[PDB]
């Protein structure tokens, strides 16, 4: 039976599995009044992938396809007919949500699209357009194959093979930034299919642990932080999909240690489905040291009382 | 003695180490006039980090830091005085050839600078900068932790945290894009220290061995691809960090792989200081079906006739 392990990964070597972007800080609060059904960085223990979840954070949040003009429309000027990572078409007849990778916050997502490439003397960063793709536009329909595009700077050109990179999310008048709140994968007043499940506490004085990380914000949130919270990181993901080890239990009991102090400062519940909770109760971010990481100490049942973090 | 391995992966389910995007294809062609000398992606067998190689493709051409306001004269409206993933300002004592992740080509990269969040009525993207770096400008000296930032959207606040999206590489009439001829990391009319070694064929009938991606080309290039070509994967290089199984010969014979045919389709040399060699000549992007990989076969010297590829 192969044995299950973890990555030995500190903090500052860890990605956001929500979007790519470094891991800063383990964060736990209760669940209140959200939802917590993120689809990118869902991964079983033994190594099955779920919802939107692959292995690349280059395409997390990151698009293709060919461009379509959308005259007659306020907010998106083009939309972007999005194409498999080489060039095939994406098949809507998938059971899953909506084309892996694809952004599973709502709100506003900012990012640069490139195209057809330009002379030099057409200027600088001429083919660099600034644009947002809205969860709340009518065209933010990722599951058929369509998204909308918010031209902000440089103009979008029409059928051009076209590269979206992300590089934040803003937040406008009417359109917060609602990291719990899946997008309609496939349109307005059209419901989520094919997710991987909502995940919660269910032992008594439990919390869920967050890899936290603060993505950039370009409009909106003045003195404020846009936090993006995941599962599991994107090094957890690959390592439990190159490994497969088989879950011998319910959850594996693991460990935060410090490697060169020898000690253990914490414990948790990795739970097979690919989520962790702790023994706390608020709203908290984690102060550990920078050179710890989590190691798997054994499988215990759901019924494991932790030591109070 | 822990067996070396690689990981499987296919070529759409790698990235590019040199700059955070997939690798698209494998690509093999003399070295004629370049010097292969790339820093990011550069990893011994045995896993020992070179260069400026490190873990994180979120790190990989990007950069973070307090902006310093620069009037006078040049290219430059500000500079980034840069500090370390969480603040900690860059040690230029460190034997390193520049900040881990530093950008190993010549030209202007181009990205997205964001700094202190604004209030929703300050404007779309208002807090998003499209900025060139250029490796030519005398303000690029990462070496002592500063460079140049080139306004072109959206004015540059000093003395804001701000940290530097990549986004693609760009060239101007003057300014071309070459990404065999390292940066002046220390400055104008210094020499670069401490690099990781240039790489070149020692065997008859051999050459370098790629992963290639095409990078977004914001300005110029017109009807061209601005390609990145790596030694090594950036799963490979955190896989043999991971791992750190000693190596056993000079060379890692490696075989590509089609699963779900049972065949081999070419095989290869992966030097045990983390670079492959083919038996081929000419330039050549190799032809093989998306779900082949390579395979770690067996330990040989460095006079192991290949067969021809
Ligand atoms: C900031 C604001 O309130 N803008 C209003 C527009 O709202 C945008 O609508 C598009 C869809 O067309 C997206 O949903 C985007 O996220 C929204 O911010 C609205 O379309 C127009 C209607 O006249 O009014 C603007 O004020
Ligand atoms: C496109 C062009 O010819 N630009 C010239 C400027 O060259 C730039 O110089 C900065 C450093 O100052 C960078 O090296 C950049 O990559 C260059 O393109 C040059 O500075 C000015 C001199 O006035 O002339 C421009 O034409």
């Amino acid at each position: 039976t192969k044995p299950f392990t973890l990555p030995i990964l500190t903090i500052s070597e860890l990605t956001n599995s929500r979007f790519p972007i470094p891991i800063e800080q383990l964060y736990t609060a209760p669940n209140e009044n959200n939802v917590v059904q993120c689809q990118n960085g869902r991964c079983t223990l033994d190594g099955e992938l779920q919802g939107t979840t692959q292995l690349l954070s280059s395409a997390v949040c990151s698009y293709r396809g060919r461009t379509v003009a959308n005259s007659g429309d306020n907010w998106d000027q083009n939309l972007l007919q999005l194409t498999y990572p080489s060039g095939a078409s994406y098949d809507p007849t998938d059971e899953v949500p909506a084309p892996l990778g694809t952004q599973d916050f709502s709100g506003i997502l900012y990012g640069v699209l490139t195209q057809d490439n330009v002379s030099e003397g057409t200027g600088e960063a001429k083919n660099a357009k600034g644009v947002y793709i809205s969860t709340t536009s009518g065209k933010f329909t990722p599951k058929i194959g369509s998204i909308g595009l918010h031209s902000i700077t440089e103009n979008v050109h029409p059928n051009q093979q076209s590269r979206f990179t992300p590089v934040g999310v803003a937040q406008n008048e009417n359109t917060p930034f609602q990291q719990w709140v899946l997008p309609h994968y496939a349109g307005a007043l059209a419901l989520n299919t094919n997710l991987a499940p909502a995940v919660a506490p269910t032992f008594p004085g439990e919390e869920l642990l967050f890899f936290r990380s603060r993505v950039p914000c370009v409009q909106g949130l003045r003195g404020q932080d846009a936090f993006i919270d995941c599962l599991l990181p994107q090094e957890w993901v690959n390592h439990f999909y190159q490994e497969a080890a088989p879950s011998q239990a319910d959850v594996a009991l693991i460990r935060y240690v410090n490697p060169d102090t020898g000690r253990t400062l914490f414990e948790a519940k990795l739970h097979r489905s690919g989520f962790i909770t702790v023994s706390h109760t608020g709203a908290y971010p984690l102060v550990v040291p920078p050179n710890g990481h989590f190691r798997f100490d054994s499988w215990v049942n759901q019924f494991y009382s932790l030591a109070p973090m």
